[PDB]
């Protein structure tokens, strides 16, 4: 089974923790707003996904840099019925993936709680994200939601499909 290192990040309350736990232990577990970071090893399709979940609120997003080098997929989070903070998440999202550190990452984008009354959907967020004013890099947007697991090994089979 081949590695890969991978580095999940989003906005405070995205699901990140959620996704992660889901992921690895299949049931929905009861969570806390991540200070440090939490770290699961996630085997699916004979690949070892190391999966690095970092705390989202806004006074530890300086952090994001230390756990940079290595990555070879990013994941990021967008709660799906967070209208108000998309343009904040199209900043953080920037702002990572242009770091010399992530020049080479591959960007897996969980729109996350699509199953939420409203679930602004993935074309918009896409499009809300600035991504299609990107190419020459590997990206796509999965709709997933986290408590019941609808995307995530979709998303997981993405990344092993589009590592090179
Ligand atoms: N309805 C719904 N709720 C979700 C979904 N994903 C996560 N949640 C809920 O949102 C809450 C916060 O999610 P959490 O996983 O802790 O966010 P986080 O990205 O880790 O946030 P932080 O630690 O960076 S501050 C949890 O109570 C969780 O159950 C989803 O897809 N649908
Ligand atoms: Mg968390």
């Amino acid at each position: 089974n081949k590695e890969m290192r991978i580095l999940m990040l989003g906005l405070d309350a995205a699901g990140k923790t959620t996704i992660l736990y889901k992921l690895k232990l299949g049931q929905s577990v009861t969570t806390i707003p991540t200070v440090g970071f939490n770290v699961e090893t996630v085997t699916y399709k004979n690949v070892k996904f190391n999966v690095w979940d970092v705390g989202g609120q806004d006074k530890i997003r300086p952090l994001w840099r230390h756990y940079y080098t290595g990555t070879q997929g990013l994941i990021f989070v967008v709660d799906c019925a967070d209208r108000d903070r998309i343009d904040e998440a199209r900043q953080e999202l920037h702002r990572i993936i242009n770091d010399r550190e992530m020049r080479d990452a591959i960007i897996l984008i969980f729109a996350n709680k699509q199953d939420l009354p409203d679930a602004m959907k993935p074309h918009e967020i896409q499009e809300k994200l600035g991504l299609t004013r990107i190419r020459d890099r590997n990206w796509y947007v999965q709709p997933s939601c986290a408590t019941s697991g609808d995307g995530l090994y979709e998303g997981l089979t993405w990344l092993t499909s589009n590592y090179k």
